[PDB]
């Protein structure tokens, strides 16, 4: 069968960049991938060409029959069918990767990456230096700019990454 | 703060014996803990320790005292949702907590207290058991043999085998 | 090919422990495996009945052509022929499994254990309890009663773990 | 104390791509580092970070600072095994290492020095290279097709490929 690696964490923890030495990992070994993202960017960069696509069942489409690895960015605003898909496609014997954030600046679970992590085969759990006492234990994600929103697509300009006890200073 | 470790698998993949190592480890340190088990059909034992019995998450405050410095809960699929909010307030005030629990029904549906906890986690350790098909060291399944087919349902190996994703699919066909 | 997995870390960490969690796993499965220790107490216990060796080279008489692990204890006290032979296995598709000492009481190295980490396809450091201030962060042993030796098998008559500042005070 | 962490496995399998990427995480906290080389044949690069460039290990002492707080060091196979000393010092007095080095040579000889190291670290990192021959991502061995048999040899894919096990042992029937 396929396994299911699913790389979380808060921002800045080098999700994507971790999936993408996964996909280089696949194309030396000359193996087939196929690269997608949710919606009209089509890079992966932390680069490679990735499908921007809008639902989970659009994947069907890329995916052929000597393809070996499928790597998913940004999972979290993926809708929760995703979990189907990758089931199917584990069951099939293709490898999935997925990265995506674990929680909301508000710490509410993203609910399609739980459901990912509940389907995997190998979680890595990413974490980034905290924006406050530079130590590598941030988990969390603040919003410090911007309104109280959950879904708002940006970088710093909105965003820092923070430890527990820093988030909780903080706020 | 505290930390949280959720340690997730199929049956016979050894959480609780994890669990129960995690306690001992608190235990040598003569740290206090404070150990729970869910109320559905008192020891820990993987083969052991006394746990708190309880219904609700939230019970395990009762049991929590100023000292206490690693909680310790199996079973957590068996919990209301409710645990990941009862899990951060116990991390904010640096109580280290660890999870055992199942992370896929028989039906490969998600336990969606587990799946929480997993999302709130600093450290997940996914556990495999030996396929009861094949023999490898690759089963991440469990799959049903007895007691119809609900989801909900306490049991052992009269009723529930590990199994590979193959030899799931197989055996199912 | 066969995979080696090193088990190290100081006394108390679990490497015992661990061994034999990997033996059951193989007698689950119906894998034939084969367990040494080093030289005539003939149990391995934290228990599985062992095969108790002098030196490497008698491993051979002990393996048979379906043994498809080989589990060794305390590998500080093998001669350092342990590494070729342990890579021969592993070139007959043969798993092996080592439990032992990193450093001697003095933070000095086993050299077996050393040339064992070097063949390794996987290490796993165990840490244990630290003796003096009770964190799970002893990395080291530390020699309490007896003479200054470091061969002198024993146990919590002569022997506790601690963690690095622990081991400086203390000495 | 410090931690001493090793990444060690055959060539091409990104273990200076992951001392790189400690660097960086000590650089983002403001912490000082001080970055080591061998001279034998300034930059670290994986493909990057300039180097103190040494041939002592006892050389990196001119270099840390009393605010030093990771100390960071490649290719260490190539350093008298006195660095092993050096190390427990630096360890003793907080200061964080981080080592990466090849663990065997092209002849499946251990290399010492890494070898010591791997005893003293509190964690190894065995890292793993795509096999030239098969393609999988199971190489953990280096096998020499160019340059003769000597084991101090520098050079790249001119001199060297990553190989599994079973393809090192086949490719050298
Ligand atoms: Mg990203
Ligand atoms: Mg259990
Ligand atoms: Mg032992
Ligand atoms: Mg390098
Ligand atoms: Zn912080
Ligand atoms: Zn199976
Ligand atoms: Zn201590
Ligand atoms: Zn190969």
């Amino acid at each position: 069968s396929g396994k299911l690696t699913v790389i979380t964490g808060p921002m800045y923890s080098g999700k994507t960049t971790e999936l993408l030495s996964f996909v280089e990992i696949y194309k030396l070994g000359k193996k087939k991938v196929a690269v997608f993202k949710p919606k009209h960017s089509t890079m992966i960069v932390s680069g490679v060409e990735a499908h921007v696509i809008e639902r989970p069942e659009e994947m069907r489409k890329y995916i052929e029959e000597d393809t070996r690895g499928v790597f998913i960015d940004e999972v979290q605003f993926f809708n929760p069918s995703l979990f189907e898909v990758v089931k199917d496609l584990l069951d099939r014997g293709i490898d999935v990767f997925c990265a995506g954030l674990d929680l909301t600046h508000k710490q509410n679970p993203f609910e399609t990456t739980a459901l990912l992590l509940s389907l995997a085969d190998t979680v890595i759990k990413k974490k980034a230096v905290c924006h406050r006492c530079g130590e590598y234990n941030a988990t969390l994600t603040l919003k410090v700019a911007g309104g109280e929103e959950e879904i708002d697509v940006g970088g710093q300009e909105k965003y820092i990454a923070v430890c527990r006890d820093c988030y909780n200073t903080l706020k």
